[PDB]
């Protein structure tokens, strides 16, 4: 079971990756606008339990990407099935999508880690 879970936290790793490098690819003007949008930070992000603050923001997450659907897709399922089907608290200040993608990439690598 370790195993298994292990596995699905390096996907959703991999995957918040290529959606994070290639914004970073963009032209700047792009990036510009891109970076105006603004995202919701967990308060705290220690359990695979926390992972439901990610699935409440993937839906603006694909949104703002698509003014930029299988890639998200992914991230569905695999939240979904980690974190079994509480309540998530926000922080007061928003970030970044740069900032939202690179707070959720570290959670990941913390939980791999234990």
């Amino acid at each position: 079971s370790t195993k298994k879970t292990q596995l699905q936290l390096e996907h959703l790793l991999l995957d918040l990756q290529m959606i994070l490098n290639g914004i970073n690819n963009y032209k700047n003007p792009k990036l510009t606008r891109m970076l105006t949008f603004k995202f919701y930070m967990p308060k705290k992000a220690t359990e695979l339990k926390h992972l439901q603050c990610l699935e409440e923001e993937l839906k603006p997450l694909e949104e703002v990407l698509n003014l930029a659907r299988d890639l998200i897709s992914n991230i569905n399922v695999i939240v979904l099935e980690l974190k079994g089907s509480f309540m998530c608290e926000y922080a007061d200040e928003t970030a970044t999508i740069v900032e939202f993608l690179n707070r959720w990439i570290t959670f990941c690598q913390s939980i791999i880690s234990t």
